[PDB]
């Protein structure tokens, strides 16, 4: 009922009653924000309504103070003051941009850009904003009631009429009902269960939508640098194996916080894992928001860290199966494991936060909320895949907006910068370097002459959105006859139909180009599948090509990225 303003913390009585968070504005905001936007209800103790029996009078610009009650023109007494006087609404104790978030839809690029390009409280507003719009549309999707069952990876189901049908991928997780949450891969459709039941005919699914909690927070705290080594202590015995990164990691101690720019291949993982050797006193909760980001910290950790002094968090309503090797749950063990959605409310000496292009404003708000850290490093690459934004449809998302240590590593550069890449052939690396990294990615391995590139547009077919290209796969068919060493490589494309359809096909395991994110292999098979604004993202292709130890074979559709790729081109 009594809070404080959001755009500049003066108290107020005042919440704007049209807005879906219903932020505290004072006299002043609260005003300028009315008399700019169709949100004209304003909240205070009672809500700013005409008093007077039956009127529907709710619009604060046509409300009286008569009295200690509220009227409107038609029925405010003689005695009587506009609440829309002098720049202010009458509240208690008595922006352009908060307007813009209060109001858009979140469909647009340049929602996106404001949403990070604001002050801090307008950064958690707009993120508190945009969750919650994410998970009303949630809301606005038919259920899916199964008609029949055909085997323990298939099934038939019944779609609601008037209601659309949600997209069919791993990025879009059903639950089912009370039996566990569901996914689907396109008339028979795949049910890939976490639960184990056997499916019931009648039982439907639902989107989850969960309550979306005030952020509180900033996305980053106020950075401070320091003369020594602060709440620290490091070896001087430190591993050779980690004497490239001493300096790094005393940079680590000599700061707030520190982002780390880590390209492909180039010691991430590392460099997060050797910081606890360096500190080995220090206590470090390891955070990233995916299961699969976590479990590759915990798997470097069980190489060079002790495991009793390990501990893998999962939460309750355990959704996909993780990491096995520490004891779960012990919140107190000196390395905690945990994904930013099942944080427990702790502290550390340092905080290591993984795969920060994947995070959100309201991931980065969250762990400042539920970690209080020494030292919080900021550890991922703003070339790389950012999260996905469900509603948003027009315009590209760039990566100084993907959060605000992305914003940081595009704009002031990151603190650290990990050059040499230690997986790619020269190919891969070089190619990468002039494309997403100004040159700056250092190739450690030789050209392995095993990265090739075929200009083949092929024909490009649409299962709903998703698309498939057969002519890509058959040429990777006939190219696999004729290069038997290319049957253990892992098959990669933007679409998870062109996927279905060449594992099929082919028979190679199969990845999106967003799942493959954080893993490598020895050869990767890549079909571009179509030359649309998806599948030509930069950050996406990097990811891509940046996948392969020895080899890749990148069927491409676009000319530009076709010309880029400093690869031995085929024919056929
Ligand atoms: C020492 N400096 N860099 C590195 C690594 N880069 C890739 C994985 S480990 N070790
Ligand atoms: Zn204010
Ligand atoms: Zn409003
Ligand atoms: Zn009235």
């Amino acid at each position: 009922a009594v809070g404080a303003c959001v755009l500049c913390n003066s108290q107020t009585s005042l919440r704007c009653g049209a807005c879906i968070r219903r932020p505290f504005l004072c006299c002043k905001c609260c005003y300028d924000h009315v008399i700019s936007t169709s949100h004209k209800l304003v909240l205070s103790v009672n809500p700013y309504v005409c008093n007077a029996p039956g009127c529907d009078v709710t619009d604060v610009t046509q409300l009286y103070l008569g009295g200690m009650s509220y009227y409107c023109k038609s029925h405010k007494p003689p005695i009587s003051f506009p609440l829309c006087a002098n720049g202010q609404v009458f509240g208690l104790y008595k922006v352009t941009d908060f307007n813009a978030i209060a109001t858009c839809d979140w469909t647009n690029a340049g929602d996106y850009i404001l949403a990070n390009t604001c002050t801090e409280r307008l950064k958690l507003f707009a993120a508190e904003t945009l969750k919650a719009t994410e998970e009303t549309f949630k809301l606005s999707y038919g259920i899916a009631t199964v008609r029949e069952v055909l085997s323990d990876r298939e099934l038939h189901l019944s779609w609601e009429v008037g209601k659309p049908r949600p997209p069919l991928n791993r990025n879009y997780v059903f639950t089912g009902y009370q039996i566990g949450e569901y996914t689907f891969e396109k008339d028979a459709v795949v049910y890939r269960g976490t639960t184990t039941y056997k499916l019931n005919v009648g039982d439907y699914f639902v989107l989850t939508s969960h309550t979306v909690m005030p952020l509180s927070a900033p996305t980053l705290v106020p950075q401070e640098h320091y003369v020594r080594i602060t709440g620290l202590y490091p070896t001087l015995n430190i591993s050779d194996e980690f004497s490239s990164n001493v300096a790094n990691y005393q940079k680590v101690g000599m700061q707030k916080y520190s982002t780390l720019q880590g390209p492909p291949g180039t010691g991430k993982s590392h460099f997060a894992i050797g910081l606890a050797l360096y500190y080995p006193s220090a206590r470090i909760v390891y955070t990233a928001c995916s299961h699969a980001a976590v479990d590759a910290l915990c798997e470097k950790a069980l190489k060079y860290l002790p495991i009793d002094k390990c501990s893998r968090i999962i939460p309750a309503r355990a959704r996909v199966e993780c990491f096995d090797k520490f004891k779960v749950n012990s919140t107190l063990e000196q390395y905690v494991f945990c994904t930013v959605n099942a944080l427990p409310e702790t502290t550390a000496d340092i905080v290591v936060f993984d795969e920060i292009s994947m995070a959100t404003n309201y991931d980065l708000s969250v762990v400042n909320a539920r970690l209080r850290a020494k030292h919080y490093v900021y550890i991922g690459d703003p070339a790389q895949l950012p999260a996905p934004r469900t509603l948003l449809t027009k315009g590209t998302l760039e990566p100084e907006y993907f959060n605000s240590v992305c914003r940081l590593m595009k704009t002031i550069g990151p603190d650290m910068f990990l050059g040499t890449c230690r997986r790619c052939p020269a190919e891969i690396v070089d190619t990468v370097s002039a494309l997403v990294y100004d040159n700056k990615l250092k190739a450690h391995k030789d050209k392995s002459a095993q990265c090739f590139k075929m200009f083949y547009k092929g024909v490009i077919t649409h299962d709903v959105s998703s698309a498939i290209n057969r002519p890509q796969i058959g040429v990777v068919r006939e190219f696999l006859t004729r290069n038997p060493a290319w049957r253990k490589a892992v098959f990669i494309s933007p679409y998870n139909s062109q996927n279905a359809v060449a594992s099929k096909i082919l028979g190679l395991p199969t990845q999106t180009v967003d799942s493959s994110q954080g893993s490598e292999y020895d050869y990767v098979i890549f079909t571009q599948t179509t030359e649309t604004a998806h599948s030509c993202n930069v950050n996406r292709f990097n990811v891509a090509i940046t996948r392969a130890k020895v080899g890749i074979l990148c069927i491409m559709s676009d000319r530009d990225l076709y010309d880029k790729l400093q690869f031995t081109s085929l024919e056929i």
